[PDB]
RNA sequence: CCAAUGGGGCGAAGCUACCAUCUGUGGGAUUAUGACUGAACGCCUCUAAGUCAGAAUCCCGCCCAGGCGGAACGAUAGCGC
């Protein structure tokens, strides 16, 4: 069955200003801009209104699989949204049962060296995404903050640090060391 | 000198032996898999749209040949313009 219409809105936050460019978003806000091409999607893209701003998504003539990629769209453009004022930030935390992970942030941020994990002399180097800044948390041991506007890129940086600290032919279930999300915020709490 | 290389010792050059010696190499997309964001299904979800890492595999490189396939350049005798 093809459904006539299927729409969602998104509000808009008064500090954000959403311009489109066909199917590309464009959020400018107080902690910068992201854009997004949506071109891979044939829907409809609309902002509403002057004062209260809003983007609507439109999909006419949509069969199931279509019809699921109208709040896709909505959620993607809401995480711009909160990118762009609140930021993103993950927190890590390294576990390990007998090595201490001595973690060394590079780059200002942008490379992590990760040492003595399950006590390997092999030296891990991880490369954050562009836009992504990896710190030592100064309130807690052991533990990393990943801050960045871009929900995937700041996930997708700690993935790979995450994926960084694989045990090997052992049982996992055992060996438990590595790092791991822990947390997922913002940067602005508000 | 002859004995169809008379026999035997050592033996140049050449050839030749893991029986001596030398050299043997880099990327790309990805598989299985593990994940990101994320609906479908207000939650969840590696999947649906989008995205990441990924290998004796695969394709290429390096290497071997070099097409009824080209190229630049030289010189061109009764011959070119
Ligand atoms: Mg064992
Ligand atoms: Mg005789
Ligand atoms: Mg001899
Ligand atoms: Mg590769
Ligand atoms: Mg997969
Ligand atoms: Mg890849």
């Amino acid at each position: 069955m093809k459904t006539i219409l299927s729409n969602q809105t998104v509000d808009i936050p008064e500090n954000v200003d959403i311009s489109l460019k066909g199917r590309t978003v464009i959020v400018k806000g107080p902690r910068g801009t992201l854009r997004r091409d949506f071109n891979h999607i044939n829907v409809e893209l609309s902002l509403l209104g002057k004062k209260k701003k809003r983007l609507r998504v439109d999909k006419w003539w949509g069969n199931r699989k279509e019809l699921a990629t109208v709040r896709t769209i909505c959620s993607h453009v809401q995480n711009m949204i909160k990118g762009v004022t609140l930021g993103f930030r993950y927190k890590m935390r390294s576990v390990y049962a007998h090595f201490p992970i001595n973690v060394v942030i590079q780059e200002n941020g942008s490379l992590v060296e990760i040492r003595n994990f399950l006590g390997e002399k092999y030296i891990r180097r991880v490369r954050m995404r562009p836009g992504v800044a990896c710190s030592v948390s100064q309130a807690q041991k052991d533990e990393l903050v990943l801050e960045g506007n871009d929900i995937e890129l700041v996930s997708n940086s700690a993935a790979l640090i995450q994926q960084a600290t694989t045990v090997k032919n052992k049982d996992i279930r055992k060996f438990l060391d590595g790092i791991y999300v822990s947390e997922k915020g913002t940067v602005q709490q508000a």
